[PDB]
């Protein structure tokens, strides 16, 4: 059974957990707690990884670390990635729009200016999410018919930033509706309610923002 | 014939145009200057770009932003991505090893602590380089025998943090060569001593570290 090894917070890696579950995948997790760093790092050098990270994927023989290595690893085991070039540059395309938004908010999170560095990052917000829900325009998922991996992503950027603002997506009813679209997936409605999901923190616990044991 | 669109700067695209060269690809280059920001506003959404900004890549039909999308795309019109999920994600863990570097430099390279935040950014670097030191054991390029687009990555990489200290290859002799073996590679050879070459700025020119008009 693969081994799916984070911090246990949301952070880099919640995207690849709703995309496992959403493919039904059996999977395990090391999840290390926030007092925990002794334990990875005890481990990081013995796991058989080249490139000792956090997140990592182990299944058998292969020994992963970079988390867009690992979701799009993920996809393309189910055939998700695109089926041509071009689509899979369309696909890797959203996948990195999506990381504008959610490294746009880690780039500030762990910063004492947090508060003043968040007026900034809100004043670009807007025109980022435009782009979606413009993309979004006749499409129930972001490439039409069938859910891909920056379906994900996306999700979990919309579930940070309205954290950050609450009415950060009140100019914006489709990327609502996708929202609640995600969310009526039956594997992804069952996991939200699971104990295997992880609410809370939404950074290292350390960070200004979405940090702290609870919000 | 395809178009480049970027700020004339080494940036997030100097990797791409590396990966062109190495082709042979025929293609043709936007390059904004430092004063000619109202230029890239008045063209911007005037493109048929989706999620508009720089580096752009038009080829056709194909209107694509997000540099790692447009490296991909390119890499992958070649049939060098990976023939396989597990060789794919392979060349996505390097990818991103690199860009840990890369970005751990333009993090950084925009602060007006840049001098003090360097200092902890050196400190992990040389872990970071050890990995691919490491990586090169035995090996030509960092997949073998033939070149990937992480390559160039890399080689990009280790150009510019020998900028930021020209001493931090000294204890990786492998990678020392690796940087000579591209340069040796006759299209980058051609390249770098061509009117196409763009040495400087490393970064926007008005960051503190890599940026103004002339080293
Ligand atoms: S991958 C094969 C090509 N299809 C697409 O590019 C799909 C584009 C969208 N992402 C989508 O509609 O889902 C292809 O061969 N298309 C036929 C063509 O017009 O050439
Ligand atoms: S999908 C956005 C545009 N449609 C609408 O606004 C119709 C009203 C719907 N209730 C809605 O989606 O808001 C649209 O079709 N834009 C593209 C076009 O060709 O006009
Ligand atoms: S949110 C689902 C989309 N509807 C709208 O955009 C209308 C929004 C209302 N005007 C509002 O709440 O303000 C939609 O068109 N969905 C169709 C699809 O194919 O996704
Ligand atoms: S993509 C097909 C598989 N090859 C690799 O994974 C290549 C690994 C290295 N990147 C390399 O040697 O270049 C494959 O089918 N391998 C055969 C096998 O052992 O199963
Ligand atoms: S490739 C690194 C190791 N080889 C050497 O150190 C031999 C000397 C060479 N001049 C050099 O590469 O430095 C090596 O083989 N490590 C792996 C192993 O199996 O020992
Ligand atoms: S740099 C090329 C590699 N040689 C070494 O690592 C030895 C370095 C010296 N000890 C030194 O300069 O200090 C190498 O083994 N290359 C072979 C390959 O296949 O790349
Ligand atoms: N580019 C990497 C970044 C990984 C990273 O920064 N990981 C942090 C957590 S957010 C960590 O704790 N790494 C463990 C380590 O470096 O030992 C990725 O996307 O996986
Ligand atoms: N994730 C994007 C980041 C692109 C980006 O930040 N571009 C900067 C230059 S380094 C820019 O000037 N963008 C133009 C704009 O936003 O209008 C990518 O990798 O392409």
């Amino acid at each position: 059974s693969p081994i799916l090894g984070y911090w246990k917070i949301k952070g880099l890696v919640q995207p690849t957990r709703l995309l496992l579950e959403y493919l039904e995948e059996k999977y395990e997790e090391h999840l290390y707690e926030r007092d925990e760093g002794d334990k990875w790092r005890n481990k990081k050098f013995e796991l058989g990884l080249e490139f000792p990270n956090l997140p990592y994927y182990i299944d058998g023989d292969v020994k992963l670390t970079q988390s867009m290595a690992i979701i799009r690893y993920i996809a393309d085991k189910h055939n998700m990635l695109g089926g041509c070039p071009k689509e899979r540059a369309e696909i890797s395309m959203l996948e990195g729009a999506v990381l504008d938004i959610r490294y746009g908010v880690s780039r500030i999170a762990y910063s004492k200016d947090f508060e003043t560095l968040k007026v900034d990052f809100l004043s670009k917000l807007p025109e980022m999410l435009k782009m979606f829900e413009d993309r979004l325009c006749h499409k129930t998922y972001l490439n039409g018919d069938h859910v891909t991996h920056p379906d994900f992503m996306l999700y979990d950027a919309l579930d940070v930033v309205l954290y950050m603002d609450p009415m950060c997506l009140d100019a914006f009813p489709k990327l609502v509706c996708f929202k609640k679209r995600i969310e009526a997936i039956p594997q992804i409605d069952k996991y939200l309610k699971s104990s295997k999901y992880i609410a809370w923190p939404l950074q290292g616990w350390q960070a200004t923002f979405g940090g702290g044991d609870h919000p």
